[PDB]
């Protein structure tokens, strides 16, 4: 029965990514920290990514239970960001020799009072704190299709963002004959191909719809986002462009989707994968800014909310060095600004001047990496290239021995970079007036440093067919 301590030198809010950064973090620079984290979730901290992605790649019935993937290359890794024996109990936490760092699940923070360095608990427990990090991270938006629909519709609708998504959706994937995803980004887009290769073995149909001319065409530029389409029809999954929803119902037991055009589709289950909500909750009782423009707790340089409060990861709206106020929904970003948050909680005292990456596989084969401002509303250039057989996630798994591409891809910028004297990769730049504010690379790994270079340093380009030369294509 874990019981919480009266009092933690430092509180972690939110069990996630940026949570388990900055508990890593406070440990390494003060090997006596005693680091509580309280998660809503009943799980230990894990990552994200592997459940849209290698989780749905196995022939192995027991994955749902362990969680142990297996990587591109063949090699499992844990989804927990470590074993559960390294953590001490949340009793032990206050006088335990050496200290450590405690989780107690299943537990929320209700209530901030920052003027009392206090935090009071869902089962009424009050913990007061030294220094506080809010990683609260953020909630599945919903449609307002779905909203408005009643109960029966809403019980057949995931939003998918836990382990339990996972195991309720890999559940339904076996049960039933139809699921329909409805939004066309990367989350989307992966989990159409996660769905479309288990439907092939079933004899099943996975459908996506969204309102977009193509997948991620927010994001992507017309000649990508439409062979992403094409790619993700190739899985065997009725893709719908152009489709707006009007409603959805349920008619003779199955789910009943009108889109504006006038088509209509008939499911057994619906996944929305339409974006995230920063979850600032404590922000009313703590009297803590957010921003009305872009979502999430407002911070400083050095991701304070205040003297003694730090926000990172998905909940915070930090100052990019680049792009001004912002907030990103980046594996990367959650752990660089976790950790810094854990840096400065021990007296670091620096800014957060990283640029965040964000990398999407859509199986084995086909990966995306982004960086910077990448906005398909803003004039591109794109150069592109037939692939090699190296050009794929699973080569990039292969040679690095992970698939989190942030892990190794590193976080730096190069030092310097010298232009040297169908398709299936390329680079995409984004631009305003000549200079690159954004790039996304499509199938090429191991070029981050030179992308983050080239956006850091924002020089105007003349030729930009010279400088894809640094992303080995010509
Ligand atoms: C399915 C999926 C696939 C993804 N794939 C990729 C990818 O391939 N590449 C990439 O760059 N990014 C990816 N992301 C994004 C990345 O995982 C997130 O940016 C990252 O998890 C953010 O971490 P965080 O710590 O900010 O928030 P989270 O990991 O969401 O953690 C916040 C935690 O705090 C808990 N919590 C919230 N409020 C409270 C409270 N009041 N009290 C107690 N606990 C609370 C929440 O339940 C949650 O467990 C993916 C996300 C998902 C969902």
């Amino acid at each position: 029965q874990d019981k919480a301590p009266s009092h933690v030198p430092f509180l972690l809010i939110g069990g996630g990514t940026a949570a388990f950064a900055a508990a890593r973090s406070i440990r390494a620079r003060d090997p006596g920290a005693r680091v509580l984290i309280v998660s809503e979730d009943p799980e230990l901290p894990y990552m994200r990514p592997p459940l849209s992605k290698e989780l749905w790649f196995s022939d192995d019935p027991n994955v749902t239970k362990t969680l142990r993937f297996k990587q591109w290359n063949g090699k499992e890794r844990s989804i927990y960001f470590q074993p559960p024996s390294f953590y001490v109990s949340a009793q032990d936490l206050p006088h335990i020799e050496n200290g450590g760092v405690a989780v107690l699940t299943g537990k929320k923070v209700v209530q901030l009072d920052v003027r009392d360095n206090m935090v009071k608990l869902n089962d009424g427990s009050q913990i007061t704190y030294e220094k506080c990090l809010i990683a609260t991270g953020g909630t599945p938006r919903s449609l307002s299709a779905i909203d408005r629909a009643g109960a029966e519709v809403k019980s057949r609708t995931t939003l998918f963002r836990k382990i339990g998504d996972f195991r309720s959706l890999e559940k339904i994937s076996r049960e039933v004959k139809s699921i329909t995803i409805i939004g066309g980004g990367f989350l989307g887009s992966e989990l159409a191909c996660a769905l479309g290769r288990k439907a092939r073995a079933l004899g099943t149909e996975v459908i996506q719809l969204f309102p977009e001319k193509g997948n991620m065409g927010k994001i992507l530029p017309e000649y990508l986002s439409n062979w992403t389409m094409e790619k993700v029809r190739r899985e065997g999954v009725k893709v719908m462009p152009n489709a707006i929803v009007q409603s959805v119902g349920v008619s003779s037991g199955k789910l009943l989707i009108k889109l504006k055009d006038g088509r209509k589709v008939e499911t057994d289950h619906i996944v929305a994968a339409v974006g995230l909500e920063p979850n600032v909750e404590l922000a009313k009782t703590g009297g803590l800014e957010i921003d009305s423009d872009f979502g999430g707790f407002r911070v400083n340089a050095e991701l304070q909310a205040r003297s003694n409060i730090w926000v990172a990861g998905d909940a915070a709206c930090f100052y990019d060095i680049k792009l001004g106020r912002r907030r990103v929904e980046h594996h990367d970003h959650a752990v660089v600004s976790g950790r810094l948050a854990g840096e400065n909680m021990t007296g670091a005292a620096k800014p957060y001047w990283h640029q965040s990456m964000f990398w999407s596989d859509l199986g084995p084969d086909v990966g995306y990496e982004a960086i910077g401002l990448v906005d398909s509303s803003l004039p591109t250039v794109g150069v592109f290239a037939k692939a090699t057989a190296q050009d794929n996630p699973k080569s990039a798994t292969e040679q690095s021995g992970t698939g989190i591409r942030s892990e190794s891809e590193t976080e730096s910028e190069a030092s310097e970079i010298t232009i040297p004297p169908d398709y299936g990769k390329g680079v995409i730049f984004y631009l305003r007036d000549k200079v690159v504010v954004g790039i996304v690379l499509w199938n090429i790994f191991n070029r981050m440093p030179i992308a983050r270079k080239i956006i850091k340093d924002g020089e105007q380009h003349e030729d930009l067919n010279e400088v894809a030369k640094l992303f080995n294509i010509h």
